[PDB]
């Protein structure tokens, strides 16, 4: 096809191999722990670390990684970042028999190599998509990111199924492998330096950014941020990673003690949540547009109806799921609806930022990732804390922390959060 597409289809699968790699332990630790392969005898506390240690690595890049990028450009850095995970992923078998400590420092820098990889695909789309289509672009090299979560699981519990759990870290390692050198021997950092373009996309893409590169006048300066229609973005995008990540690395563990399913069915169902997650935010975008356009709804209403949406519907079902807890058809169908209706937060929330403050997208972006990642470094400890063994009351804790924590949120974003551009924003 063209650069500009064959770049997207590379980075969908980068970012899938990213998720893939991230989401993976989830299952494998269900596999992994005693009450075929090998089996250890971590507790309840041990486990919420192992599964909580990459957001900490996480946390680390993801500001550094847009200067990163910016100085040594988003190919060599996107492509290291996923190298690196993938080589520390095919090393988890063995970090795991070395003990509790080197798994957690394993799974950290896997941490680290991933955090750097969305600046790594935010630079390369600053010179690779032409503004008319940057939208199309972007979408579709971060739906390998949703991609990831639902294909992940299926087959992690297939290959925990069918064979070790060693086998899933073996295979996404060496899916990795063979993705970084397909990155690096066909994608550039600029169509200047691509190899195979050709003359007419070249110029297509250049004169498309090429004023557009003029009316970069927000590079120089960033002004104190420490506004509160911006920490209304990060309280809300807080508030929407606890359950996120919450759920993401304690679902199968949840569906193999509480609802008793297998490994296989583990998996297949595990993976319902967050495809019902991705068709829901891909129907909002819609949605929400109509509902501007049908009626005005003022561009704020808009948000704040579709983060109300996506982060009450998640808390209700989340303590309906709790509440229902042990019937495993009405717990698996709840625990669908709620992570489905948390879609509406891409209209939400989520895209805020790009009318709070435009032209700093990523400085903005940057801080609410940074911010939200700590629901995922503390959410799956607090979890596994108040969790011994499964006694449904405490799942039934765990789920109601969750979802005051979604309908504080909520509140605090509906309360504070602004949809003009902000005094400091304007160059």
């Amino acid at each position: 096809c063209s650069a500009r597409y064959n770049l997207a289809i590379l980075a969908f699968f980068g970012f899938f191999i990213v998720y893939a790699l991230r989401v993976n332990l989830s299952v494998a630790l269900v596999d992994m722990v005693d009450s075929t392969g090998k089996k250890y005898q971590w507790d309840a506390e041990t486990q919420g670390w192992i599964l909580g240690s990459f957001f900490y690595g996480y946390i680390i890049t993801q500001i550094p990684g847009g200067y990163v990028a910016s100085k040594i450009g988003g190919k060599m850095l996107l492509g290291f970042g996923i190298l690196g995970t993938a080589v520390l992923t095919l090393f988890t078998p063995i970090a795991a028999d070395l003990g509790v400590g080197p798994l957690i420092v394993l799974r950290a820098l896997e941490g680290l190599g991933e955090g750097v990889t969305f600046p790594a695909m935010h630079a390369m789309w600053s010179s690779w998509a032409p503004p008319l289509e940057r939208s199309k672009l972007l979408s579709i090299s971060y739906a390998g990111a949703q991609l990831g979560t639902v294909i992940s699981l299926p087959l992690s519990g297939i290959i925990c199924y069918y064979m070790n759990w060693t086998y899933v870290f073996y295979f996404f390692g060496t899916i990795g492998i063979f993705w970084f050198l397909l990155w690096i021997w066909l994608v550039s950092d600029t169509p200047q330096k691509h190899k195979r373009i050709s003359h007419y996309e070249k110029e297509y893409i250049l004169s498309s950014l090429r004023n557009q590169l003029s009316s970069q006048k927000s590079v120089p300066w960033v002004p104190i941020l420490k506004s509160l229609p911006l920490w209304a973005i990060v309280v809300a995008h807080f508030s929407y990673n606890w359950t996120f990540y919450t759920l993401l690395t304690l679902l199968p563990t949840y569906m193999k003690e509480i609802l008793r399913f297998n490994v296989q069915e583990n998996g297949f169902l595990s993976s319902l949540p967050y495809l019902g997650s991705w068709l829901c935010m891909i129907l909002s975008g819609q949605a929400a547009d109509n509902l501007r356009a049908k009626w005005n709804f003022s561009t704020l209403c808009v948000r704040r109806i579709f983060s109300l949406i996506g982060m009450i519907g998640p808390a209700v079902f989340l303590v309906a799921a709790g509440f229902i807890g042990c019937d495993y058809s009405l717990a698996v169908a709840f625990l669908t609806i709620s992570t489905t209706l948390g879609g509406f937060c891409s209209s939400g929330f989520s895209i805020n930022h790009l009318d709070i403050a435009p032209s700093y997208a990523g400085i903005l972006l940057g801080i609410t990732n940074t911010f939200a990642t700590i629901p995922g470094m503390v959410g799956p400890v607090i979890a596994k804390s108040l969790t011994p063994d499964n006694t449904v009351g405490e799942w039934q804790t765990v789920f109601y922390i969750a979802a005051a924590i979604n309908v504080f949120g909520a509140i605090f974003f509906t309360l504070f959060a602004k949809g003009e551009v902000q005094n400091w924003a304007l160059n």
